[PDB]
């Protein structure tokens, strides 16, 4: 029997979302297949919603719960931009500043309000951006991060949110990975049952661009990018690019605020961080779609 894969959408703090898709993803798989199943959650588990605290708890609670199946949690762009807040992204393995990646986007900072806080100097861009207070709905900040630093107790925008979040949790976001590689996984199609590698990134793979290459920097966390489009992309994230879209490669994102099902392209985003949209997962290989609005049962 083909082990099952489960890709989870955009988080976003919504902790009764999250843990009601858990529960009906429990009555729509057996508890055989459920038990030893590949669990892939494609990022942005902060911001916007109001529990980002009990999320992470809630996923980092997951390995000792399920002993047996194998947890990856995909950087989403939101994410990202947290670990930079919080000075957990590694310096520029070619040996650049952190400060660097401000230039680029110089000018949106008067607007944005970029944190001048404690430690924002060697501070990557997203990270103060993330922490900033925008000029006037946003919460707080262009990322809408208000709601996370509330989460944990802290006013929005304040260095006491460093103290305020737990080791485990600063341990959670360092063992995230930018890019998750999976070299057989099994996808239902038209012509009957087929055997796929997989690639699941937050926002998706860029065209034109040399797709190792590309890759690459993903495995690596380059952190001398301003604006990692393999994370915060739109149009330019959205297809399967060239060297990929040959049927052997399922391509799998959350980000774009929309379920979208193409073939091997699998865009899993329906919430996009909205209080009042379910967050949904897709299952592999049925490919059926489950939401924590479900009312499932066994
Ligand atoms: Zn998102
Ligand atoms: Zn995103």
């Amino acid at each position: 029997k083909p082990r099952t894969v489960i890709c989870v959408g955009d988080i976003h703090g919504y902790i009764s979302k999250l843990n009601n898709l858990w529960l009906n993803l429990q009555s729509a798989i057996d508890p055989s297949d459920f038990s030893s199943a590949l669990v892939i959650f494609l990022g942005d588990y902060c911001d916007r919603g109001p529990e980002t605290r009990k999320v992470i708890d809630f996923l980092i609670s997951l390995p000792e719960k399920h002993p047996d199946q194998t947890h990856v949690f995909l950087a989403g762009n939101h994410d990202f931009a947290f670990s930079g807040f919080l000075g957990l992204l590694p310096r520029p393995s070619d040996g650049s500043d952190l400060k660097d990646t401000w230039k680029e986007y110089s000018k949106s900072e008067e607007t944005e309000g970029w944190y001048t806080g404690e430690g924002f100097e060697d501070m990557h861009l997203q990270g103060r951006r993330w922490a900033g207070k925008i000029k006037a709905a946003y919460k707080g900040s262009i990322y809408d991060a208000g709601s996370t630093f509330e989460s944990y107790g802290v006013p929005h925008g304040s260095s006491d949110l460093m103290k305020a979040v737990p080791e485990s949790h600063k341990k959670f976001l360092t063992n995230m990975v930018w890019v998750h590689e999976e070299d057989d996984v099994c996808i239902e199609t038209e012509e009957g049952l087929k055997h796929c590698k997989l690639i699941a990134v937050h926002a998706g793979l860029e065209k034109g661009n040399n797709v190792e290459e590309q890759l690459k920097l993903l495995r690596a966390k380059d952190t001398s990018i301003s604006k990692i489009q393999h994370l915060s992309g739109r149009k330019n994230v959205w297809d399967i690019p060239q060297e990929l879209d040959d049927k052997h490669t399922v391509v799998v994102s959350g980000h774009h605020g929309k379920l979208h099902i193409d073939g091997m392209r699998l865009i899993i985003d329906e919430g996009g961080g909205f209080p009042d949209k379910p967050v949904a997962a897709i299952v592999l290989p049925s490919k059926k779609i489950i939401r924590d609005t479900d009312n499932l049962s066994s």
